[PDB]
Parts: C-alpha cells; structure tokens; sequence
DNA sequence: TGTATCTT
DNA sequence: AAAGATAACA
C-alpha cells in the first residue's frame, strides 16, 4: 500500500520518466527543506486512493491546494476532522443547499464520501507553499493533471467534469465537449463566489446528465 | 489580516 | 511576470 492508488499508478507511470516530472518532485522535495508546503507527501496523492480509475463518474477541478495549517490532505475542497470547513467548502455548502433540496450541512468538511463514489477532487496544482496560494503554479503539475485529464477523456465516455476557476478552466481544451460534459463556472472561494458559483446548480446538473448516459446520480449527502 | 479575477 | 484594482464580509 503506498501514495498511488494500484489503478491510477498503472495508468499514469508513463509520466514517472518524463524530465518535466522528475523536475517538479525535485522542485517540490527542495521547498520542503526550506517552507512547509501542503499536503504532506503522503497526502498529494489521496485523490488515487478513493476509487478505481475505471470508477471515476465526475471530476471536480480546484486551482491549488488550501494554504493553511492541518487543510489540505489531497482532496480538492476537503478537510478532515475536526478542522472546520474552509470558506471555499461552506460556500460549495452554500450552494449545495440551494441546489439539492435534501442537502445540509454535514457538520465537517471531510469529502471522502464523494470521492468513494467515483468523484475524482483534483486541483489543477497539487502542492502549494504555506501562506501562498497558487505558489507552486507553472513548475509542472499542470502537465501532470493534463495527463490525468487526458487519460480519463481518451479511455472513458459520458464523464462530467465541473471546472472550478481560471485556471481549472486550462483543462477545457483537453476535453471532448461532444463526448463529455463539462461545466464551467467561478471559484467557490469567497473573493469569486459571486462571479457565477452561488445558482450556478451543479450538483444537480451533474446528476441529471449521469442519469441520461444510464449512470448512477451521486448522492451528494452520503458524507 | 484573511479567504479570485481582470487590468496595466 | 508581477502588481495594482476590484466587491464581499465573517
């Protein structure tokens, strides 16, 4: 048992060789000696370790991982308990309320439930220095998460993917839009919430088109 | 003081 | 690129 789930490391250890890989775990290795950066390593990866690759229904994009002490733990949007929901997860909380008449604050801000069911939480960027949003921008994981975007619009058909911001909206061009269907809208976080994310009515439209391909809804409450 | 996005 | 301007407030 290790950082890669057993699916997602035989699909992607393509990209272990590459120098623009080896560079960017060099990069990240050599932050680690002089800041805290976030998650820890055995955290970068916990998006591998929910479901299977062949398993993955929906994919929501962030941009980075949050910033703050005890946040991030590989899981866009997540926390484990007992850190409390961050403002980007109780505006998603916000939304989700409105959006899904069954749907209320869970009481904490783990979204290990989603990711069970085949919701893959990926961030653009995977690692960020403390206290710095977006600081580990631009050194590689783009390419990185490029390939794993690329790898679930190739081999599968009917995914839905929820870009989250700027730059989860990099991603739209290595997407089919006729094959898939992806939902664009602003960040959750409170500085864009108002540019589109409050009504934007995701959780509900991804549920809606999963029933149309003949797929199982997910069940936004099993938290 | 802290949690994006567009403009220069 | 990086910094300034900007909308939203617990």
């Amino acid at each position: 048992m290790e950082f890669f789930g057993e699916s997602w490391k035989k699909h992607l250890s393509g990209e272990f060789g590459k120098p623009y890989f080896i560079k960017l775990m060099g990069f990240v290795a050599e932050e680690r000696k002089h800041y805290t950066v976030y998650p820890p390593p055995h955290q970068v990866f916990t998006w591998t370790q929910m479901c299977d690759i062949k398993d993955v229904k929906v994919v929501i994009l962030g941009q980075d991982p949050y910033h703050g002490p005890n946040q991030a733990h590989g899981l866009c949007f997540s926390v484990q308990r007992p850190v409390p929901p961050p403002p980007s997860l109780e505006n998603i909380y916000k939304e989700l309320s409105t959006d899904i008449e069954d749907f209320v604050h869970p009481g904490h801000g783990d979204l290990s439930g989603w990711a069970k069911q085949g919701v893959l939480l990926l961030n653009a960027v995977l690692t960020v220095r403390a206290h710095q949003a977006n600081s580990h921008k631009e050194r590689g994981w783009e390419q990185f998460t490029d390939a794993v975007v690329s790898w679930l619009n190739q081999n599968s058909n009917g995914l839905v993917f929820l870009l989250w911001g700027s730059y989860a909206q990099k991603k739209g061009s290595a997407i089919d839009r006729k094959r898939h269907h992806v939902l664009q809208t602003a960040h959750p976080s409170p500085l864009s919430v108002y540019r589109g994310f409050f009504g934007c009515r995701h959780f509900s439209k991804t549920n809606e088109l999963l029933q149309k391909s003949g797929k199982k809804p997910i069940d936004w409450k099993e938290l």
